[PDB]
C-alpha cells in the first residue's frame, strides 16, 4: 500500500479543489496505479471521483492530454524540469483540438433543456443529429440528470448501436466515462448482452477491464447475469484478467455458481480460474454450487478436477455443506465421483 522503491515526488494540481497535492508516483507501475493513489489522497473530496484523471499540462505549444491509464507512467516525462513533474488531475471533459466557440454559444450549447435534447437524439437513434450537435462544439461526456446515463452507455444499450456508439468517440466521448452509480459503457453493453455494441467498444480501443465503483469488471457482471454467454467469451477473447473478488471475496466462478450460469462457469475454467480459490467463509466455487443445488456447475467442477475435499472455515466440506442443505442428490454427485473420472485443462 505504500510506493515501490522507484517512485518520484510529484506535484498534483485538481483545479476543481484549488489546491495542489505532493505525492510519490511509480513510474515503473501504470497509470492507473498512479490514480488510485491521488483518489487516496484526496480522501473523498470531489464529487463523481471516478471520472476525474490524471492530465499532462499544456508546455509551450504541445497540448494538454490525459494520461492512457494502461500505459506505464514513464511513458510521459516531465518535460521543462521543475524540481518536481507536475501533472493534473482534471474532470474527463471533451479534448478540443481549438478554441473556436464563444464562452456565450459554448454556454448555449449545454443548457439543462439542450443536453436533454442530445440524449432523446441518442434514445431515438438519431445518429446524424447527434453527429451534427458534436460538430458544433457539444461534450457528450455528461449525465443526464433523471437517469444518471451518459450519451455512450445510454447508447451501448441499443439495438444496432455500432454507427452511433463511432459517432460519439469521434466526437470526443471518452470510452471510460462512468455513469452515476459508476458503470462504464463497457459495462452497460456487457448487462444488455448486446454483442455488437460490446464489440465495437473494444474495437475502438475500450479496456476490457474497467472497474465499477466497487471494484467489478464487466466480466464479473456477466458471471452476476447469466443468460447469453457471447458477450462474455468476448471480454475473456479479449483478454479480460479473470480473479477479480467482491468484498467478501467470490471470485467470478463463485457467482457463476451461485446462479447456475454453467456456459459462463465453462468459459471461465478453460481461460484459467483457479477452482480452489476460497472466498472469506472459506469456500470455493464447489461448495457454493453445494449450497445452492446447482448440479451441472457442480459436473463441470468434478470433472475438470476441482478438489472435493477442501473444508471452508466452518470446516465442511461441500459434501456437507450439500446434506445440511437438504441437497440430497447433488451430496450424491459429489460423494460418488470417482478422482480419476476428469479431463483436466492443463
Amino acid at each position: 500500500d505504500g510506493p515501490g522503491a522507484s517512485a518520484v515526488v510529484v506535484r498534483v494540481g485538481i483545479p476543481d479543489l484549488q489546491q495542489t497535492k505532493c505525492l510519490r508516483l511509480d513510474p515503473t507501475a501504470p497509470v492507473w496505479a498512479a490514480k488510485q493513489r491521488v483518489l487516496c489522497a484526496l480522501n473523498h473530496s470531489l464529487q463523481d471521483a471516478l471520472n476525474y484523471g490524471l492530465f499532462q499540462p499544456p508546455s509551450r505549444g504541445r497540448a494538454g492530454k490525459f494520461l492512457d491509464e494502461e500505459r506505464l507512467l514513464q511513458d510521459y516525462p516531465p518535460n521543462l524540469d521543475t524540481p518536481l513533474p507536475y501533472l493534473e488531475f482534471r474532470y474527463k471533459r471533451r479534448v478540443y483540438a481549438q478554441n473556436l466557440i464563444d464562452d456565450k454559444q459554448f454556454a448555449k450549447l449545454h443548457t439543462k433543456a439542450n443536453l436533454k435534447k442530445f440524449m432523446d437524439y441518442v434514445q431515438l437513434h438519431s445518429t446524424d443529429k447527434v453527429a451534427r450537435l458534436l460538430d458544433k462544439g457539444l461534450d457528450p461526456n455528461f449525465h443526464d440528470p433523471d437517469s444518471g446515463e451518459c450519451p455512450l452507455s445510454l447508447a451501448a444499450q441499443l439495438d444496432n448501436a455500432t454507427d452511433l456508439l463511432k459517432v460519439l468517440r469521434n466526437g470526443g466521448a471518452h470510452l471510460d466515462f462512468r455513469t452515476r452509480d459508476g458503470l462504464t459503457a463497457v459495462h452497460c453493453a456487457t448487462r444488455q448482452r448486446n454483442a455488437g455494441a460490446l464489440t465495437t467498444l473494444l474495437d475502438l480501443g475500450a479496456s476490457p477491464d474497467y472497474k465499477d465503483s466497487r471494484g467489478l469488471t464487466p466480466l464479473y457482471h456477466s458471471a452476476l447475469g447469466g443468460g447469453d454467454a457471447l458477450c462474455c467469451e468476448l471480454l475473456l477473447h479479449d483478454h479480460a484478467q479473470l480473479g477479480t473478488t467482491d468484498e467478501n471475496g467470490w471470485q467470478e466462478i463463485h457467482q457463476a455458481c451461485r446462479f447456475g450460469h454453467v456456459q459462463h462457469l465453462e468459459h471461465l475454467l478453460f481461460y484459467g480460474a483457479n477452482m480452489g480459490a476460497q472466498n472469506a467463509s472459506g469456500n470455493t466455487a464447489l461448495h457454493i454450487c453445494a449450497l445452492y443445488n446447482q448440479e451441472s456447475c457442480a459436473r463441470v467442477l468434478l470433472f475438470r478436477g476441482a478438489n472435493k475435499d477442501v473444508r471452508n472455515y466452518n470446516s465442511q466440506t461441500a459434501f456437507q455443506v450439500a446434506i445440511i442443505a437438504g441437497n440430497f442428490e447433488l451430496a450424491e454427485v459429489i460423494k460418488t465421483h470417482k478422482d480419476s473420472d476428469v479431463v483436466p485443462f492443463r
